[PDB]
């Protein structure tokens, strides 16, 4: 399992969030934040399977990039669990 | 160590909240966050020694249990280390 966090400009939300859905990526969070690089963001934190690891920075790369200084960057973490509280799911089942 | 994150429905931060004084945990930290599964949701953090894992998801899942769709997810990462910034105190010493 991964956690996949992405920051970016506030604007790109939409861009982001629709390439997401995409793949079949429905289930996320978003943060409003603020970068030093002070102003204004959105943090949007998705935790995925493994297996979807290369298809899910690529679909977002390519839904924020402009080639302009600011396009965001991503930040990639190991997840041990993820437990669905309603049923108890774990891990792939819990998403 | 672990890190363990609960996202939830912002009305049960109070039975979590209760619920993790049980066993003793009044540390923790709170983010009014947005969850598109977009609505208001609360995202509780909280570091742990690793004999404490299975009795924190346990609580916290009876905490926010109801059977109902959006009772929450429960996602645990490693922690490499914690520091109190006061004592210089590490890991299981600075919670
Ligand atoms: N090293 C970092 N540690 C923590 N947060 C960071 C770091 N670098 C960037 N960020 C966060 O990511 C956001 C997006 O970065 P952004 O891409 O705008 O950076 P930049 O340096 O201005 O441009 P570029 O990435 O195109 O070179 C920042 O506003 C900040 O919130
Ligand atoms: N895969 C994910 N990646 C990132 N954040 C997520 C993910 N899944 C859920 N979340 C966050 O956890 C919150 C709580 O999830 P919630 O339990 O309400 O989901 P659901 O799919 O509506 O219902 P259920 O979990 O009961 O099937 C979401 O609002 C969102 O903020």
């Amino acid at each position: 399992m991964k956690l996949v966090t992405v920051i970016i400009k506030p604007f790109k939300l939409e861009d982001v969030r629709e390439a997401l859905s995409s793949i079949g990526i429905q289930g996320l969070t978003v943060t409003e934040v603020k970068g030093f690089g002070f102003l204004p963001k959105v943090k949007i934190d998705v935790a995925i399977a493994d297996d979807q690891l290369d298809e899910v920075i690529d679909i977002v790369s390519k839904a924020a990039y402009t080639g302009k200084i600011g396009d965001g960057k991503i930040f990639v973490a190991e997840l041990q669990r993820v437990i669905r509280i309603r049923t108890g799911e774990a891990d792939e089942a819990a998403l």
